């Protein structure tokens, strides 16, 4: 029954991170894991995926535009290799983690926890022993899990991300149910490795959640790639016969069937809330079965917190680990900023071209009353792009009429994702399209792209 | 005969960039130019190397990287092909500065302008014969030329950027004289296709503009490509003998005979004064030949203005179209901000890795009294660096310790020339490491070294 200030309960980038922070404000931290340091995000997820997708760009270029870059020979690829190499990155990252761990003197309890009440947490330990572990403070941060569509089941050809991103062998074909970030980055790495790849979406837009122009792009770069989407399209039932998947699906008020040797579930996350004990804690749950929190990440039992995808709030890597430092320095009692609107983060997809959005959609804006202002850059206007090869796409801001503040950016052309952080910066620290627009851009960048987006918002585009 | 009020000499980004933003203040403008629409950057600078340095990456991922990434085959590379490529991307932006000036109603000269006195201007048109225009404001835009060894001279195998970046054939081996930017940028292309490289600087290291430790990190990894770069070494005779050249350098006393079938004179540019009536103008040189201005680009002639490269304060293409701004804005009395002291812009070299940097080095900063803080972060502590296959390099700040106000960044690394725009908006709008710090940037980017970089000028790092 070992005493710490503070528990945290997993250690994804939210947990790990939190502990990080609490161990730095002098705070006496223990993590508690059964399976994957770092999480989700460093073994089966953002590192590796991120390895997977540079070896299908590589793919994509060696391929499609050898003749336009004077690149002449057969070459040939194997994803056996593109995996080798996947999975060596994550295990360097994960060895990181333990690193950063003994480095900040943070005990590592290796088992699954489970709360007896608000200071209790039992733990069944991985060498099958079974301790006890009282605390002063708990950050639960033990993320989320696939979500299947409706009546169906996993199976040897029906894979959520974990089985299909820890696949040395391809399939044949597959299908993808969910055309969001997760199903999108697996459908570009899948078609340049020559899979015939079917992308299944129930709104009438791939990537919904973004600008729709944004949709509009990606949905052309994705057909131009050879890979298939249904969009308003609605699975019905998932078949595994073995030697073929059927999958029934529902568009334009038809029933149809698709048959492929796999299919891929990526339609979205639930936050992992069942099986350790949440209820003697007392920690309630929201209305979508997460568990609620305040500004400050703390749940309705006032010493425990909630980060990372199990608040359901934006579930992305970098959100987890800025809610875990907003929890550990609440608890320390050390100065803090909230994140407020968890709309207006950043967020990216890494296929190619990126998206890259923060804040509003221009309907969004629009539909909650602000008087909106756009000004929208093609990169086909930017010389770096040119060069580049790949002047497909664009910059689109959205700001508000008063004063110019941003209330949103949405992005999509080439590795565009490394050119949100002066967007956001601005927009956190109330600087208007009149400040930005002063700040010179190296040339030639993609970044200039954003400054003549920043010219059109206060007045006109000059190299537009 | 023909009045405006704004007359450009000069149509690089500089002249075209000002006679567009003149226009769009309803100042009548023509801009006048014998030969390069766009100037040196559009025609046989930025925009072409870009492309070839693009060309050259390619080469280098399939040369040096191939196997790790499971490409396999026999593979040639055609530089005919990288070339052909770079001249119709700078053709197509050539074509773009025409339709700017066209939809702005700017009138374009085509010749050559010569100072009658300070209100007039004669053109020695492109078509025969002598147009005479008379302004109420000049912008003298008129750009750069190669400054040569002293003594040396240009012959068929001794050329400036412009005659080697419109040759299609390359040589077998070439001595480059001068590791700035764009001696170290040709020298990674024609390595990388191939050609014997030595590299020879005068003073004690690369791109020695740069952060001591920045030029220590590109000396690396040119190294490793298999350039040779001299330091601290003085060419002081250039020798064409048709089928060689001979180039002799000294270092400490010693002297020593370099042979090569060509070399490049990339040793700097001297701002174009001469042969055009600037006497006849009223105006001032500096004691290093540049045209003097003060902080709204004018002269000593109080309505005659100089921007880009024949001011000679910080000769990069951004930096020109900044100045035409200000310089247009002060012209129609609107609102207007100077760019301050220019070693705060931002500014990169385009060779791989990246060199990207702003501001103050760590020395300089030291030198000139502040109280230094340095926060260092490398890529291999960052997830993207590894899945994109290349985690050399770092970020660098450099911050005054009262606020944590930025002072200059030092970047080196995979495409880190996009990652300047959150410092200098920072640091011209005075937010400080603190409010950098709580700016969430998006998982997994190279710009979370940013962040990082953040949290250890505040405090301490926390994935490092
Ligand atoms: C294929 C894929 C690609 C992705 N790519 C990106 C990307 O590029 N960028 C991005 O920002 N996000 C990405 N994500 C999302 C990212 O992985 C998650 O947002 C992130 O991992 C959430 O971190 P977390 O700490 O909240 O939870 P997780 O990383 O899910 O970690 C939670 C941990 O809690 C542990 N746990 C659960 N219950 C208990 C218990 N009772 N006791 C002890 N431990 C417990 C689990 O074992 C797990 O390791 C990707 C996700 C996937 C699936
Ligand atoms: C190989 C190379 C690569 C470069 N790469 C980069 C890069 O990546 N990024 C960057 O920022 N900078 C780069 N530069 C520098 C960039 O090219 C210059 O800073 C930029 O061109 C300066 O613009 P400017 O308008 O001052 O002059 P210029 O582009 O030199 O244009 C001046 C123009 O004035 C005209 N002119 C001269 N005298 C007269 C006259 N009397 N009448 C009429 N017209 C006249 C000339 O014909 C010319 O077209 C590079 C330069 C080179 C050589
Ligand atoms: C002093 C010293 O030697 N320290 C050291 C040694 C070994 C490893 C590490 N650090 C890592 O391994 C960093 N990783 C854990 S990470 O997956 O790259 C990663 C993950 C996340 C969520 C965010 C980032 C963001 F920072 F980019 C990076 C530090
Ligand atoms: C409404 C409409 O149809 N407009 C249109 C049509 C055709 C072309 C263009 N514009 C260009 O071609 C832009 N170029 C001239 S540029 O070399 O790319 C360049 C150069 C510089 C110095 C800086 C940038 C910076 F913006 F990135 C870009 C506009």
């Amino acid at each position: 029954m070992t005493h710490y200030d503070v528990v945290v309960l997993g250690a994804g980038p939210g947990g790990y991170v939190a502990a990080i922070r609490a161990a730095q404000l002098g705070l006496s931290t223990a993590i508690v894991e059964p399976k994957y340091w770092g999480g989700v995000c460093l073994n089966v997820g953002c590192i590796p995926s991120k390895a997977l997708l540079r070896n299908a760009e590589l793919v994509h270029i060696f391929t499609k535009d050898a003749k336009a870059f004077g690149i002449s020979g057969e070459v040939t690829f194997d994803y056996g290799i593109a995996y080798d190499r996947s999975r060596k990155v994550a295990e360097g990252r994960v060895a990181g983690v333990h690193f950063l761990m003994k480095k900040n003197k943070i005990t590592e309890i290796h088992g699954y926890g489970t709360f007896a009440d608000a200071n209790t947490l039992l733990v069944d330990l991985n060498d099958g022993g079974t301790e006890s572990v009282t605390f002063d403070n708990a950050i639960i941060a033990t993320g989320s899990s696939t979500r299947l569509v409706p009546g169906t089941s996993l199976s040897a050809n029906v894979v959520t991300y974990e089985e299909q991103i820890l696949s040395r062998e391809l399939p044949k074909s597959i299908i993808i149910a969910g055309a969001g970030a997760i199903g999108m980055e697996f459908g570009y790495v899948l078609k340049n490795y020559g899979v015939d790849v079917t992308i299944v979406e129930f709104l009438p837009r791939a990537l919904p959640n973004e600008d729709a122009d944004v949709s509009k792009e990606i949905e052309k770069q994705f057909k131009k790639l050879g890979v298939t989407i249904l969009t308003a399209t609605k699975v019905e039932s998932i078949a595994d016969g073995g030697s073929q998947v059927t999958v029934t699906v529902t568009k334009d008020g038809v029933a149809q069937e698709l048959k492929a040797e796999k299919v891929l579930q990526a339609i979205g996350f639930a936050p992992n809330v069942e099986g350790y004990g949440l209820d003697k804690a007392g920690v309630a749950l929201t209305d979508r079965k997460a568990i609620g929190v305040d500004d400050y990440m703390r749940t309705n039992v006032g010493h425990i917190y909630a980060i990372g995808d199990v608040n359901g709030l934006l579930q992305l890597a970098h959100v987890a680990e800025a809610q875990g430092v907003v929890a550990a320095e609440t608890i320390a009692g050390a100065e803090t900023l909230t994140l407020g609107d968890h709309r207006m983060l950043p967020r990216a997809t890494f296929c190619q071209p990126n998206v890259a959005s923060f804040g509003l959609t221009e309907q969004q804006a629009r539909n909650e009353g602000y008087d909106v202002v756009v000004a929208k850059f093609p990169f086909t206007a930017n010389a770096k792009a040119h060069g580049v090869g790949d002047p497909s796409g664009f910059v689109k801001l959205v700001a508000d009429a008063k004063h110019g503040e941003l209330l949103g950016g949405h992005l999509v052309g080439h590795d565009v994702a490394e050119l949100l952080p002066e967007l956001t910066l601005a927009q956190r620290w109330d600087l208007t399209a009149s400040e930005l627009a002063r700040n010179v851009h190296t040339h030639p960048t993609m970044s200039e792209a954003l400054q003549e987006c920043f010219h059109g918002l206060v007045g006109h585009m000059i190299n537009f």
